[PDB]
C-alpha cells in the first residue's frame, strides 16, 4: 500500500461518540440535503482523479475487480481473472470487503479534505460528519420516490456543493457518481494498465452507450441512458403491458422471495454456484441481472430497427463493471440483502458441504492486522460474519420481516391476490463458460416467439431473462402470473417455456445448454414443488441466428 | 460597438472558403492524420466564447440571447425576440445571424493563436484560422441507412492539439455537445436571467431532459438523449415499422420536395406564412419548425402507465432558448445551406411576388453594417445578403452549379400530399404538434411513428396572444406511400385524414381546429380532415 507497508482494512475506525452509524438509502440521503453530500462530492473527486500509481486511485480500486487484472497492495495479478470472487460461496463476504475498502477510502480522503479546506471554526463539525458518514447504497428493489429506478444522484451530471469558509456559498461541480472519466481512452492508458465491446476505447463509463454502427470517438463517452436502464430495471412480463393487466417488477418479486423464502442453505443462498428448484433463488443471480439492467449488453442488433433499444455499458461486463461509480451503490445493497438474510436465517452461515469448503478461503488481496497471531494476513469469512465488527451497520438490521414485507413485497402480494392459491416458478441452469467465458442472456417466453423480437419485455410472449455475468450456474424466475395470463389465452394448458440465448450481437446461440424447467405448488409463496414442464430452445428467424 | 458584421475577412489565400457538412469535416479532421488544427480551433474557441461574461455582448450567452430570452438589447439595439419567424425574411434573417456566429468563431480562433501558439506556428495556424467556415449539419442526408445528429455533437468530449506541444493532444469539454452555464439560468444576474417547462432550472441544454415525475435537480442537466433525438430525426409513417416495408424518413423526402418542386415563389418558399396553392405549402421554415422539434423535444410528461418513456422535453423544440443549444446554429447553418441551394436553382425568385416584396427592405435588426454610399452603420437588409458569397462563405453543393439537380438527387433523392394550415396561435402561443392519421387512432398513443396509422406531424415552432391579423402559417407532408399502404389494407379506400393536435402535457387538445386535406394528383382536394377523439384520460 502506500508508504510500502500493507493497507489495513479496518472499517471507519470507532469513535465511541459514533456509534455503529448506518449506511443510508442514497435516494433518501440525498433528498435529505449538505456537509455530508459536500465530503462525499469532493474526497470521490479526489479519489477519481488520483494517479494511476497511487493504490487508493478511483481506477486502482476498481481495478481490484477485474481488468487490467494488475497486483494490488503487494498481491500479485495476472491471474484473464480478477481478485472477485464470483460464482462461488464466498461472492457475498468477498464483496462486503471489498465495500468496505471503498467506504474506508472515502472516509479517509473526507479527513484529508477538511484537513486542507475546512477553516478552524468549522473542522470539528466537518469532522463529525466524516464520522458519521457511511457508505450510502442504492436500493434497486424499492420504488423510489410505481418504478424501480436508478438513484436520483447517478443520473445528475452536476452537483452543488459547500464551500467552506464561504458561508452560503455552493459550485456546482461534476458528480463523481454519475460516471468515472479518465483524461484518455483506457485503451491507451500507462502500461501495464490499459484496459483491453468496445471498452478499450472509453474513456469514461457508460451506461447503454455503446452501440455499433457510430463514431468510435462516440464510444469515449457514450453517456448515461438512465432513462434506458430504469426502463431494464423495471422489467417484467410481456402481457403486463397489455391492457386489463397490472404489473409487477420482477427484480422485485425476486427480491422478496429472496428474502422471505426460508430453508435456504448458505450455499444456495450466496451464489449461482451449482455443484430442490425452489432454492435456486439466489444473491448472486439477482445481482447479477442487475449489472446487466443498469449497464447494458448488446452492442448490436441484426435487421433494421428505428428505435434501437439495445446499447451497451460497463455495468454489464464483469472485466470493467466496478468502474461504473454505481457499481459501490449496487455492491453495498447487495452487502445489504445480505445482511438481512442473515439475519433471518442464522444458522445458515457456511453450514452446508459445499461451501463449507471455501469457508477459510483468503480474500485476496485484503490485508487485516491478525491480534491474535500478530501476523499482517488477508481476510476470511468468519472475519466479517458479523458485518458490525467493520462498524457500520443498516437500519434494516438495527431490529425486519415487517419491513422486508413492507419494502419488496406489496406490490407483489397486491396482485397475485388477484389470482388463485398456486404459486409458479422457473428454474434455470446453465454453465458460465458456455459461450468461452461471454456474457450472454437468457429470455424465457410462454406461447410462440417473435424471430425479431427475443430481447425484452417489449418481446411478445416474453416472461423473464437471466443474466450471464462472466461447475453449473442457477437461476430461479418468478412465473405464477405469466403462467396465468399463459393459461386465459390456452385454455388452461401449461405453458412450456420456451427459451433464447442471446448474445451481445442480438443474435441466438444455438448451442448453448439451457436447463429450464416450470414448477408449481398449491398455495402462494408468502404463505412442495414439482415439476409441471420441461424447457424448449426457441427458433428464430435466420438472420438472427448466430 | 456598433459591431460591424462582414462574414470572416477575405484573403487570397482563401478564395470563398466552404461551410462543411459537419460529419465529412470532422472526419477529415479525426481521420486524415493527428494535425486536427480547425477542429481545435473550433473548439478552444467557441470554450473561450461560451466562457465569456453576460455584460461581454460577443459572449454565447449573449449572442443566443439575440434569438429569444433573455429578452435584451444587444449592440445597443433595445430588446419578443429579434429572430423572424413566420415571415418572409426568416432566410435572410437568420443568415446575417449565423454569418455573426460564424464571425466570432473566427474573431476568438485568432486570439486563441495570439496567446497560445508559438510565434513559429502562428501563420500555419492562421492559415486553418482563415480557411475554416462554420460548418452544417446535414440532417436530410443519411449518416456516414438513417438520418443523425452530427457525430461530433454526440461526443461528451473531444480531443484537441496543444499548440508548441506536438502529442500533447488533450481531452476536453466539447462545446458542442451542450452549453453549460455556471448556474441555473433562473438565477443569472439581472437582467439576463431566464425567468410549461422548466428551463429556468437548467444550467445546460439538455435534448429529451426534461420529463415530470423526477427529481428537480436532475433537469439542472437532463442530458443529451441524442439516441432519442435520432429516432425523431427519422420520423415516418408507422406502417412502415411493419415487416416487410422498406423506410423512408419524411424529414428527406420534405428536402428533397423543397429542392426540386420547381415553379414557388419567394413567399411560398421562405416561410411557413401564410397571408390571406396548397402544391407550394412546402416550405423551408416548417421543415426547419420540425427539426428544432425532433432535436429537443417538446412533451414533458404523457398521462397514463407507459413503460417506456418516449417523451422529455429539450431547448431546441422552444422558441425562447432553442438558441442556446449548440447544434441550433448548425442547423441554421444548413437552413442557409438550403436557402443557397433554392436559390441558385430559382434565380429570379426573390421578394419577387406580391406577398414577399413589401418585407424585402426591412432592417434585419439588430445587426449592423457599414454603408459605403451614405460612409454611415445601417442594419442590414435582405437584399444585402442575396449573394450569400458576398459575406464570404460559400458550400460545395452552390458553387458549382452545374451539376446541382444531380446531387440534389443524390443526397436526397399518382403523387398524394397532405396539406396543413394553422395558427400559430391556436393554443395563445403555446407550442403544439399536428399529428396526422389515416385509420382508426389508438386513444393512448397518438404521438409519434410508434403510433398506429400515423402518417406525419407539423410542429408549431413558437413560444392574451394572438397571430397578426390575417395572418396564418402552412406546411405539407408527403402521403404517398402511406395513402397507398392504407388502401392495400382497407379495401382501397381513400383515407380521411384524421388529425390530433398535442400539447406539451402529451394531452390532445380538442378545441384546436387546423385545416388538413389531402390531395392528389395538378392536385386536387380528395378528402378533408377531421379531428380524432382520444381517450378520456388523455384530453387536455
Ligand atoms: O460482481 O461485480
Ligand atoms: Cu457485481
Ligand atoms: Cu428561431
Ligand atoms: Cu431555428
Amino acid at each position: 500500500g502506500p508508504g510500502g507497508s500493507p493497507y489495513l482494512i479496518t472499517g471507519i475506525p470507532k469513535d465511541p461518540k459514533h456509534p455503529l452509524p448506518i449506511r443510508k438509502d442514497i435516494d433518501d440521503w440525498y433528498l435529505e440535503q449538505r456537509i455530508q453530500l459536500t465530503l462525499f462530492v469532493e474526497a470521490l473527486t479526489v479519489i477519481q482523479n488520483r494517479p494511476l500509481n497511487d493504490q487508493l486511485s478511483y481506477f486502482r480500486l476498481a481495478g481490484i475487480h477485474g481488468a487490467p487484472w494488475t497486483e494490488w497492495d503487494g498481491v500479485p495479478g495476472g491471474q484473464p481473472t480478477g481478485f472477485a470472487v464470483h460464482n462461488n460461496y464466498t461472492f457475498p463476504t468477498w464483496f462486503r470487503v471489498y465495500v468496505t475498502l471503498y467506504e474506508q477510502v472515502i472516509y479517509e480522503a473526507m479527513l484529508d479534505f477538511i484537513k486542507q479546506n475546512v477553516p478552524q471554526n468549522g473542522k470539528a463539525d466537518w469532522e463529525n460528519e466524516a464520522k458519521q458518514w457511511r457508505l450510502p447504497y442504492w436500493d434497486f428493489a424499492r420504488f423510489a420516490r410505481d418504478e424501480l429506478r436508478l438513484p436520483i444522484l447517478v443520473t445528475m451530471p452536476m452537483v452543488k456543493v459547500l464551500v467552506p469558509g464561504q458561508p452560503g456559498k455552493q459550485l456546482s461541480k461534476p458528480n463523481p457518481l454519475y460516471r468515472f472519466q479518465m483524461q484518455t481512452l483506457m485503451g491507451t492508458l500507462e502500461r501495464p494498465y490499459a484496459i483491453t465491446l468496445p471498452f478499450d476505447k472509453c474513456q469514461s463509463t457508460t451506461k447503454y452507450g455503446l452501440l455499433e454502427n457510430y463514431n468510435a470517438d462516440v464510444w469515449a463517452d457514450g453517456g448515461q441512458n438512465w432513462l434506458r436502464a430504469n426502463l431494464a430495471l423495471n422489467e417484467h412480463p410481456w402481457y403486463q403491458n397489455l391492457d386489463g393487466w397490472d404489473s409487477v417488477p420482477t427484480l422485485q418479486d425476486m427480491t422478496f422471495r429472496l428474502l422471505t423464502t426460508g430453508g435456504l442453505n448458505w450455499g444456495e443462498f450466496s451464489s449461482t454456484r451449482y455443484d430442490a428448484p425452489k432454492n435456486w433463488m439466489n444473491l448472486e443471480a439477482i445481482h447479477n441481472n442487475v449489472h446487466n439492467w443498469v449497464g447494458g449488453f448488446m452492442f448490436s442488433r441484426p435487421g433494421r430497427h428505428d428505435l434501437k433499444l439495445w446499447g451497451a455499458g460497463h455495468m454489464s461486463s464483469v472485466p470493467v463493471a466496478a468502474y461504473d461509480p454505481i457499481f459501490w451503490l449496487h455492491h453495498c445493497n447487495i452487502d445489504r440483502l445480505t445482511a438481512i438474510w442473515q439475519t433471518v436465517n442464522s444458522g445458515s452461515w457456511f453450514n452446508d458441504d459445499k461451501s463449507k469448503v471455501s469457508k477459510d478461503d483468503d480474500l485476496r488481496p485484503f490485508h487485516r492486522f491478525c491480534e491474535k497471531t500478530r501476523k499482517v494476513v488477508f481476510f476470511r469469512s468468519d472475519d466479517v460474519k458479523d458485518w458490525r465488527s467493520l462498524n457500520y451497520d443498516y437500519a434494516i438490521t438495527k431490529d425486519i420481516r415487517k419491513e422486508i414485507s413492507d419494502l419488496y413485497g406489496q406490490r407483489t402480494k397486491e396482485v397475485y391476490k388477484d389470482f388463485g392459491e398456486e404459486d409458479y416458478i422457473l428454474s434455470i441452469r446453465y454453465s458460465r463458460y458456455a459461450l468461452g467465458g461471454k456474457p450472454f442472456q437468457i429470455n424465457i417466453f410462454f406461447g410462440d416467439v417473435d424471430g425479431k423480437d427475443f430481447y425484452d419485455a417489449r418481446s411478445q410472449n416474453f416472461v423473464g431473462s437471466v443474466f450471464n455475468f462472466s461447475v453449473l450456474s442457477v437461476s430461479q424466475l418468478p412465473a405464477r402470473l405469466a403462467v396465468h395470463y399463459y393459461k386465459k389465452q390456452n385454455k388452461g394448458e401449461v405453458p412450456t417455456p420456451r427459451y433464447v440465448v442471446v448474445n451481445s450481437q442480438g443474435k441466438a446461440e444455438a448451442e448453448v445448454k439451457v436447463e429450464v424447467a416450470l414448477h408449481k405448488t398449491e398455495g402462494t409463496f408468502y404463505d412442495d414443488y414439482r415439476r409441471v414442464a420441461d424447457g424448449k430452445r426457441a427458433e428464430v428467424d435466420d438472420a438472427y441466428r448466430a
